[PDB]
């Protein structure tokens, strides 16, 4: 025993069976969930802390030894991994030559004995047996390699993920990377090396078998046996270049998916205004035209896709095929024996086109996140100042020092002397960028010295700009790895004032904020910032500027409360950026362009009249899937017609291979039609293939079995396809009809992005995976029936052999994948904490680096990484422990057949028993492929689930003129949002009449928001009546209600695509007419001036046009229509002293000659108004005109407007 882990204390036949899993693998099948406490602590030799040890030893010895520049990474990675990489390759030499070697000369030598006339017992015996132990020996020793690297991959990702956060965390550029970068170099590039490891150190297997294969085959035949090569080397080079070809129509048309996806973002959350507008045709055709667009490239991915899946039988029927076309018409003979050895080796060679491709993908990933994480290792390292002023009272000592930037020596200081005392309150005050934040970091650390000397004689509190905080609980951000003191706690607490927050967050001391803070605002997280450095109870307090935007009386009052009372022992680094903080302060300086110019405390600052006075003089001035989804799936795909014909396509792609391996053996059989051949003075008939006289038939049928076994595929492939992407696309044209028809409650209530990921991830997993590892999977089970039945069919005794080896299949099947998808959950909920403490880290270095806690969030880091590693680890162990047992299964089945062929020795022709050999040496690896896709299908169809059961789940003849006036009325119109819900309208009744300048406003929440929407209908009326132009609202289509209706929204909303589109998306107005609208909206010269006159395009919510021209836009939107009611919303304020003028010139010039429902919040914008409701709490209170009404002072409206004048 070597460690508690029961990998260490397992020896050899324990390791390679994987026997420790089945320890665990009993107690997940009894108990049917397995969590973190069952999963066993990651082992001390693949521990983070050792092996990371003997990385950086190897990384500091090369770069010793070679040189900083001229090292490779890859070097280092080869000798970390050389000594569990060179038994792993030494285990797949071995196993590939026995898995090669069994074909080659165990089933050879078996097949002759076969032909043989006499009749051997012990030497049939003897050569099952060796082959069976040949196979079981390679199975094993596979098994023993993946293993052997499985484990190395693991420790080398551990070691290499610590020491890149290492160096992130003591670096000095922090703004050299990006945020989406260094994340994923300490989450993804880690899973990349241990893949790499696990999957591609195989490099050296698939081509040796294969090029094995090419020097075998040319001893049995003759020169023959090189055109059967030269197809392998000519078809290789064609899967790739097919899967070349897939993947770069992959990474295309990405971008009409995107598009496709923003459109949709854009639809659902201005879907009010799209629905207020009666806009859903124009959409529907637009998202139509992408989709069909987004489909007719898929269609060609899916079409190189399809080829490339189930490859294994067709190369080796095609490479059969051209050897025996041309070896049996050239006059050479062939027997049972010589014939099918090529084919079983044909197919011991197929197991590389599954592992090589995989192999090199894995190994370029490797070669990328090398290459990646040198460029991370090669950057200026941080450094943390130890020189110690030769005075004790001295804090900070500094003299003539340059302390020049970087971009490199970026000079920005020049000459400062600062001479800073323990406990003062000094500030360092300056332009921006004069060297403010440069002096802030030089005092951190993160400055480079080229003459002069820096001295700190004590630790670093300072706080970084934004407030970047932790990712935790609001307990642990205080403390920062302290012992907890409540008389501290308190009292930090009362210095800050941070009881108000405590008692309005609702776990107040347990409330969890996020890495940036999701119920928290920027006064609140420099707040706990202050917090947590008034507890860290350090030397030096570099005090960045915590109330730059927080607040003013508050700002003032904490920080009279602690960094002048509490922060008195401890030396105070306040950057200032207002200039009142700076009265009680003991020695102000004021530095420009990096050199100090006055000193003192405030007395000499305005007493000696420099810039820093006029400065203040300034500023003082200013789970398991149900049967419903595969039928369903099925059902959308075009029923079960639809479903039978692919089921049958594909049965037909796998006979077509099955019939070209029956005929080949129907013409081995034959014989030479039974004729006699003069061979001298002898006539006795003949057994040689090539006196047969009907040898051109035969040879003739094989080429057209060939021809259709392709014509077949091809087929296949480009039925299935479409078959596959016709559901997809019903289900999303289904999916967005019923969306687009819903009420608006259910995106009240649903989130828009969760609406959202039902088009952009599930939408995009249905058109792209889902069917891609189904086709496999199909393929598999369909080619594994076919085998096993014409395998039964030459011996009528397989069925009662198989049928307890099914039995022991399905209950390895049902005992297994539970352990799998629960470690996949595991690892999962694993990973997201270790995500957790990285984006954090990531997002702020400056205050970990002054803070010096770069030790235990080091160890944080290490103890996530082995708590996510170790489930990964097991996890990847299951698939060997589950391919073993498979295994054990797949040579059961080999034995059988060899048995059943030895014993019916004589009473079967060759080749009826050369082909069953061929077919089951053929099974091997397809159990646990299949397991695999069945797996990996049922978790896919968990997006369809997802998708499905969102679909689930005249009256009044209008008038051609109608509405001919704008005569609006109310009769006690009752309403409410949601039900069960407060109500919002109570008996509103009033009278409009046409010409009127109706100016809507509230309180909030009283229902001023409700108007609007409430006219056009959005959710139905509860109760009351409302009547246009003497016609009741209700009782009439929707396009017609919300047809002869204009709003323009709060906030201007803009639609991506042409101005063109977003002005008249149906395509019915005349140009003369948006040319007018445009004219009266004052656009004219700004937008004829553009190179593609109005064609000009339009980005996201108008981004290429400036705000003023954004509310111009939806300004002059609604003039075309010339609608009657207008319910103008809010002008989200003023812009500038002139904007908003022009604007509401525009705004009363157009609609002019109807009505004016319009609702502002601005009592300085309504005035002027011909009448105005005023409505409190769902209730009409005041209609008495703006004037009448102002005179009375009893009026709630001129109580309003006084305040607003007094405010």
């Amino acid at each position: 025993s070597k460690h508690q882990h029961p990998v260490d204390n397992a020896g050899l036949f324990s390791c390679m069976t994987f026997s420790w899993l089945s320890s665990l693998a009993r107690v997940a099948h009894k108990k049917g969930e397995l969590s973190m406490e069952d999963v066993w602590s990651l082992s001390k030799h693949e521990s983070s802390d050792v092996n990371c040890r003997r990385l950086e030893r190897l990384w500091q010895e090369e770069l010793n030894e070679v040189g900083p520049d001229a090292a490779s990474l890859r070097r280092v990675v080869w000798i970390f991994c050389r000594t569990r990489l060179i038994l792993s390759i030494v285990c797949l030499m071995i196993t590939q030559l026995a898995g090669f070697s069994g074909p080659a000369f165990m089933v050879k030598h078996l097949l002759e004995y076969t032909q043989a006339t006499e009749s051997n017992l012990q030497y049939s015996l003897l050569l099952v047996l060796g082959l069976l132990l040949t196979e079981i020996v390679r199975s094993w020793s596979l098994a023993l390699t993946a293993a052997l690297n499985y484990r190395t991959g693991v420790r080398l990702r551990g070691a290499i993920l610590t020491m890149a956060f290492k160096k992130i965390l003591k670096l000095k550029n922090i703004k050299e990377k990006s945020l989406g970068e260094l994340i994923n170099i300490c989450s993804n590039d880690g899973q990349r090396m241990a893949e790499a490891a696990a999957v591609g150190s195989l490099l050296a297997g698939g081509p040796v078998v294969a090029i094995l294969g090419m020097i075998y085959n040319v001893i049995i035949l003759g020169p023959t046996g090189f055109l059967g090569s030269a197809v392998f080397i000519l078809f290789y080079p064609a899967m790739m270049f097919a899967s070349r070809l897939t993947a770069y129509f992959r990474r295309k048309c990405v971008a009409a998916t995107d598009e496709r996806v923003q459109k949709m973002n854009e639809v659902l959350t201005y879907i009010k205004f799209i629905k207020m507008y009666a806009w859903v045709k124009a959409f529907s055709q637009s998202v139509q035209k992408i989709r069909e667009e987004e489909r007719r490239i898929l269609e060609k991915a899916g079409y190189f896709q399809s080829i490339t899946v189930g490859v294994a039988p067709i190369v080796v029927v095609i490479a059969s095929v051209v050897t025996f076309s041309v070896h049996m018409t050239l006059g050479f003979d062939l027997t049972a024996a010589q014939a099918f050895t090529v084919v079983t080796v044909f197919n011991s060679m197929t197991f590389a086109l599954k592992v090589t491709p995989a192999s090199v993908k894995s190994l370029s990933e490797a070669s990328v996140a090398v290459d990646r994480f040198k460029s991370l290792f090669l950057m200026e390292e941080v450094h943390m100042i130890k020189n110690k002023p030769a005075s004790p009272h001295i804090k900070i000592e500094m003299k003539n020092a340059t302390l020049a930037w970087d971009s490199r020596l970026q000079r920005t200081l020049h000459s400062i002397d600062l001479e800073i005392q323990e406990g003062k309150l000094v500030g360092i005050c300056g332009s921006v960028g004069s060297g403010k934040t440069s002096l802030i970091s030089a005092i951190l650390g993160q400055m480079t010295l080229l003459e002069g000397s820096i001295a700190i004689s004590g630790t670093f509190a300072y706080v970084a700009q934004q407030a970047w905080i932790l990712n935790a609980t609001l307990r642990d951000n205080i403390l920062f790895g302290k012992e907890y003191d409540e008389e501290r706690y308190n009292s930090v607490l009362n210095s800050c004032c941070l009881r108000p927050d405590l008692a309005i967050l609702p776990s107040s001391d347990l409330t969890e904020i996020g890495e940036r803070g999701a119920n928290l605002s920027g006064g609140q997280r420099q707040r706990i910032s202050l917090a947590r450095a008034l507890y860290s109870d350090r030397s030096i307090y570099i005090l960045d500027d915590p109330l730059s935007a927080l607040d003013a009386h508050v700002g003032n009052h904490i920080f009279n409360s602690a960094i002048r009372k509490h922060l008195k022992s401890k030396t105070v680094l306040f950057v200032t950026h207002q200039l009142q903080y700076l009265v009680d302060c003991d020695e102000v300086i004021f530095m420009k362009e990096g050199c100090i110019t006055e000193r003192g405390t405030h007395e000499e600052l305005m007493n000696l009249n420099g810039d820093y006075a006029t400065i203040f003089n300034n500023l003082l001035l200013g789970g398991s899937v149900p049967w419903s989804v595969y039928g369903v799936y099925i059902q959308a795909a075009g029923g079960p017609l639809a479903f039978l014909v692919i089921m049958a396509l594909f049965m037909l792609n796998v006979g077509s291979t099955a019939f070209s391996t029956w005929w080949l053996s129907y013409w081995i059989k034959q014989g030479s039609g039974n004729t006699t051949v003069t061979r001298g003075n002898e006539t006795s008939v003949s057994d040689s293939m090539k006196d047969n006289p009907h040898m051109q038939y035969y040879a003739s049928i094989y080429a057209l079995s060939m021809a259709v076994m392709l014509i077949l595929k091809a087929i296949r492939g480009v039925v299935f396809v479409k078959g596959t992407l016709r559901a997809s696309s019903r289900l999303h044209d289904e999916l967005f009809r019923r969306i687009l028809r819903s009420p608006m409650k259910f995106f009240d209530t649903t989130p828009t992005g969760r609406i959202l990921n039902r088009f952009s991830k599930d939408m995009d997993e249905v058109d792209v995976r889902l069917p891609a590892q189904a086709e496999m999977f199909i393929q598999n089970v369909i080619l594994v029936f076919f085998c096993v039945g014409m395998i039964a069919g030459v011996f009528p005794w397989f069925l009662v052999a198989v049928g307890p080896l099914v039995i022991l299949f399905s209950v390895l099947h049902i005992v297994s994948r539970v352990l799998i998808r629960e470690l996949k959950r595991l690892d999962n909920i694993t990973q997201s904490p270790f995500l957790s403490h990285i984006t954090s880290s990531i997002q702020g270095l400056a205050t970990i680096h002054a803070y010096n806690k770069g030790q235990e969030f080091l160890h944080r880091y290490q103890e996530l990484l082995d708590d996510n590693q170790a489930p990964f680890f097991l996890a990847t162990c299951a698939m060997r422990w589950l391919a073993v047992r498979l295994d054990l299964i797949s040579i059961a089945l080999i034995t059988t057949t060899g048995l059943m062929i030895v014993l019916m020795h004589g009473q079967i022709p060759p080749a009826y028993a050369g082909l069953a050999i061929s077919y089951a040496v053929q099974l091997t690896g397809l159990f646990q492929a299949t397991v695999r896709l069945a797996s990996e299908t049922e978790a896919r169809f968990t997006s369809v689930e997802r998708i499905n059961h969102y679909i689930k789940t005249k009256n009044k003849a209008p008038s051609p003129d109608w509405p001919q006036e704008g005569e609006v009325t109310f009769e006690n119109a009752e309403m409410r949002y949601r039900e069960n819900l407060p109500l919002v309208l109570k008996k509103v009744s009033f009278t409009i009449k046409p010409k009127e300048k109706i100016g809507i406003v509230g309180r909030t929440g009283s229902g001023k928001s409700s108007l609007g929407m409430a006219l056009f209908r959005l959710v139905e009326l509860s109760g009351g009546c409302i009547k246009i132009d003497g016609v009741r609202i209700s009782d009439i289509g929707l396009a017609d209600l919300r047809s002869k209706l204009s709003i323009i929204p709060q906030e201007p909303v803009l639609f991506s695509g042409t101005v063109r589109s977003n002005l008249d998306p149906f395509n019915q107005y005349t140009e003369d007419q948006i040319w007018d609208a445009l004219e009266r909206t004052h656009m004219k010269e700004c937008i004829a001036q553009l190179p593609l006159k109005l064609e000009s395009e339009v980005m996201e919510n108008g981004d290429n046009f400036s705000v003023g021209e954004r509310q111009l836009l939806c300004i002059a939107r609604a003039l075309l229509r010339h609608c009657k009611i207008l319910i103008l919303d809010e002008a989200t304020a003023a812009m500038d002293t002139e904007t908003d003028l022009l604007i509401q010139e525009t705004i009363r010039e157009a609609f002019a000659d109807c009505t004016m429902l319009t609702i502002a919040h601005r009592l300085h914008t309504v005035l002027g108004s011909d009448r105005i409701m005023v409505l409190a709490q769902g209730q009409v209170v005041e209609f008495d005109t703006p004037s009448v009404l102002l005179s009375n002072d009893s009026s709630r409206f001129y109580a309003m407007f006084a305040a607003a004048e007094n405010k």
